[PDB]
Protein backbone atom coordinates (compact mmCIF):
# COMPACT_ATOMS: atom_id res chain seq x y z
CA UNK A 1 0.00 0.00 0.00
CA UNK A 2 0.61 3.53 0.51
CA UNK A 3 1.04 6.42 2.72
CA UNK A 4 -0.34 9.78 3.46
CA UNK A 5 -2.61 11.13 6.03
CA UNK A 6 -4.66 14.20 5.03
CA UNK A 7 -7.87 16.10 6.21
CA UNK A 8 -10.08 18.30 4.24
CA UNK A 9 -13.05 19.72 6.43
CA UNK A 10 -13.60 18.98 10.01
CA UNK A 11 -16.17 15.75 9.34
CA UNK A 12 -17.31 16.33 13.48
CA UNK A 13 -18.14 19.53 12.69
CA UNK A 14 -20.64 18.40 9.65
CA UNK A 15 -21.65 15.92 11.58
CA UNK A 16 -22.10 18.15 14.81
CA UNK A 17 -23.53 20.58 13.11
CA UNK A 18 -26.52 18.56 11.58
CA UNK A 19 -27.50 16.44 14.10
CA UNK A 20 -27.49 20.07 16.11
CA UNK A 21 -30.00 21.22 14.04
CA UNK A 22 -32.31 18.09 14.52
CA UNK A 23 -31.95 19.10 17.81
CA UNK A 24 -32.97 22.73 17.83
CA UNK A 25 -32.75 23.38 21.84
CA UNK A 26 -29.11 23.30 21.48
CA UNK A 27 -28.23 25.20 18.29
CA UNK A 28 -27.16 28.32 20.49
CA UNK A 29 -24.92 26.36 22.46
CA UNK A 30 -22.58 25.08 19.86
CA UNK A 31 -23.07 28.70 17.97
CA UNK A 32 -21.95 30.21 20.84
CA UNK A 33 -18.60 27.89 21.35
CA UNK A 34 -18.01 27.69 17.72
CA UNK A 35 -19.84 30.41 16.41
CA UNK A 36 -20.77 29.34 13.52
CA UNK A 37 -21.21 32.15 10.27
CA UNK A 38 -23.84 31.95 8.33
CA UNK A 39 -22.52 30.96 5.35
CA UNK A 40 -21.06 28.07 6.78
CA UNK A 41 -24.62 26.89 8.14
CA UNK A 42 -26.50 28.11 4.94
CA UNK A 43 -24.13 26.01 2.97
CA UNK A 44 -24.19 22.44 5.40
CA UNK A 45 -27.81 22.74 5.49
CA UNK A 46 -28.22 22.93 1.64
CA UNK A 47 -25.98 19.50 1.50
CA UNK A 48 -28.21 17.99 4.59
CA UNK A 49 -31.39 18.44 3.13
CA UNK A 50 -29.62 17.16 -0.45
CA UNK A 51 -28.71 14.00 1.37
CA UNK A 52 -31.95 14.12 3.12
CA UNK A 53 -33.58 12.95 -0.08
CA UNK A 54 -31.63 9.33 -1.61
CA UNK A 55 -28.28 9.75 0.93
CA UNK A 56 -25.80 8.05 -1.37
CA UNK A 57 -23.17 6.00 0.44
Amino acid sequence: ASMGKSKEISQDLRKKIVDLHKSGSSLGAISKRLKVPRSSVQTIVRKYKHHGTTQHH
